[PDB]
């Protein structure tokens, strides 16, 4: 007999929910049946209790049930995502978006989920738009983009219209909640591999748990400097997910010869400034931003290699770094972005 | 510059707020500038972080600044309230309301803050209405009632119209929050003494701290059976507020000769049934309901005595118990209710 008083009371008592209660709540939210006060109370209470992977799995699974899917047999079995929670508070260039282009240029199919800025100056979607990429395509044209260009972009508001009540509440209250975890967990193309950034150190493990219950090869990553990306300024924590299990480890890019960078060297600006940074990297400019892009692209290539799991961790990294660099140095990435822009103009 | 993201982020980080932040939030809420989502997020976050006396003091002070006051010089310096949070989830007769009548009949001015039921079958206000008492009077008439009858009732929605945004959110989410503490702390007549029940054991101390900052003479009470009243079924915890400090006590009514009652002996029903229980007690019927009323009335009289605090605890209780018993057995309590009903009927 589920209800808001029952579910909110359990959370405010600091108890995990019974199985199915988070799903009930999320379905009320997604069908327009929850009052904004109830949505907010639920989001905050779940956040302060500390959500479990089972609970977040219910939230994401319900949200996916209401999403627009891509057409049958249009997403390759080995498609990868590169996306994070955001909310790291650091205002960087768009590392995930740049890595995604590089990964696609390396020959790995990419279906990227993304959205505009929430609290940074330019989000991945804003920057793609400033580059001339069409961010607003429906299921059929995202599938065509993927088939014709090797990359597609699923704009969250276009694919998750029923999330609008939750989204408005998120904007009204501003504070990060458990809802900030859901974007990376609800890519409507349901790719089985991903490099997934988490700004919230204590929730990365929960996100990894969600992925472990799916048929997935994922690196969930948190930079020990706070970034929702693999960082070049220090070590990162990685939760490797494969075969239904998790392997937590400390990762140090100095092992691959990367110089230690400063956070300010990765600083971004508005959409035009961040778009310029994309073009600079794809044109071969050497430096800290490139290094961070190559590191993250390699990470996504390692996640992808985990699907057809021949190679071991270290060799997979060495190959990922070689492929990511070559994709830039040979012009493939610059060429792939141009092709993606062309595709959107030819629609 | 205070803001929702700032304030809510601090609470979700499990930090106490900076001075002024809770006041800002409450002023947004009281002016209609807070979205329902913001109100709910704040109420829940403040609850799960665990509110401090300073924070609740800010909420209550802002709320009072928006309330209708009584007219100047109409509330005696020694007026008392008898009121609790409710939310104990035990169906009982209206113990605070009955005690309030008995206290007034003992010659202690009572200005009661109250409201309808939120969870229970009949709240104080509902039962008073069933007895024929006019509960919906403005400031001038509550003042007149206090003067002519010895008791007045401030009906919370009449005195706190700007709380309507918060009250709506409270109903929508159902779960108890820090807002459930505010009733007893926002009596618009500002009596300086009271017997204040708290259903939430871990928050009684916080409520006591707010009264300590006001230098009120107050007993904040929680029955160890969960009641937001002094109980007769077992011991109670009392946070005694005197001279601006709080000390915590275990109270056992057995020491005053009270037999242990069972919770079902205090069971209530709808407004008509609880009105009958009131009439039975005031007519002098013995038994567990009278015992509980007498105990709580004495507690309020003890709090009142603490305003002139040469207050040896056990003798204060002994005199309080005697005064409450006499107020019933002389007929004064039954007579006072009749006077109160008469006053309301004269208004037309
Ligand atoms: O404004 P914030 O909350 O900090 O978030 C900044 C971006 O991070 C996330 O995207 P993603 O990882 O796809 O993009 P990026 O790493 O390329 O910016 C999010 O969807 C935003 O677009
Ligand atoms: O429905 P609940 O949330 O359980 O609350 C029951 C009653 O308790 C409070 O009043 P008070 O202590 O003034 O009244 P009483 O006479 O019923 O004790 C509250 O305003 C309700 O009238
Ligand atoms: C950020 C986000 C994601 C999905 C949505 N439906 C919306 C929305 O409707 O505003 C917003
Ligand atoms: C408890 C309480 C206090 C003031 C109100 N206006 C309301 C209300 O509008 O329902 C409720
Ligand atoms: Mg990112
Ligand atoms: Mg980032
Ligand atoms: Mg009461
Ligand atoms: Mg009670």
């Amino acid at each position: 007999v589920p209800s808001w008083p029952q579910i909110l009371g359990r959370l405010t008592d600091n108890r995990d929910l019974a199985r199915g209660q988070a799903a009930w709540a999320m379905d009320q939210i997604m069908t327009g049946n929850a009052r904004p006060a109830q949505i907010a109370a639920f989001a905050v209470a779940m956040t302060m209790k500390a959500p479990t992977a089972d609970e977040v799995g219910e939230l994401a699974g319900v949200m996916l049930s209401h999403a627009h899917p891509l057409p049958a047999d249009t997403v390759p079995d080995d498609a990868v995502d590169v996306v994070g929670t955001g909310g790291d508070g650091v205002n960087t260039v768009n590392l995930s978006t740049m890595a995604a282009i590089v990964v696609a240029a390396a020959g790995v199919p990419v279906v990227k989920h993304g959205n505009r800025a929430a609290s940074s100056l330019s989000g991945g979607a804003d920057t793609l738009e400033a580059l001339g990429v069409r961010i607003d395509l429906g299921p059929d044209l995202v599938a065509r983009s993927l088939a014709e260009v090797g990359i597609g972009f699923c704009f969250a508001p276009r694919f998750h219209p029923s999330y609008r009540h939750a989204a408005a509440v998120r904007r009204e209250i501003g504070v990060p909640t458990v809802f900030n975890l859901l974007g990376p967990l609800t890519n409507p193309a349901r790719p089985r591999a991903g490099l997934i950034g988490c700004a919230f150190a204590d929730l990365a493990e929960v996100m990894a748990g969600v992925f472990a219950a799916r048929r997935s090869s994922v690196l969930v990553v948190h930079g020990d400097d706070g970034l929702d990306e693999l960082t070049t300024t220090t070590t990162s924590t990685i939760w490797r997910v494969a075969a239904g299990s998790v392997d937590k480890l400390t990762f140090d890019p100095a092992g691959f010869g990367f110089a230690r960078a400063q956070l300010d060297q990765l600083a971004g600006g508005d959409a035009q400034a961040n778009a310029a940074a994309v073009r600079a990297v794809l044109g071969g400019a050497r430096g800290p931003v490139r290094d961070a892009v190559v590191l993250n692209a390699a990470g996504a290539i390692v996640a992808h290699a985990g699907l057809s799991s021949r190679a071991e961790w270290l060799p997979a990294w060495e190959e990922g770094l070689r492929r990511a660099s070559a994709a830039i140095d040979t012009g493939a990435a610059e060429q792939l972005l141009a092709r993606w822009v062309r595709f959107g103009r030819q629609i």
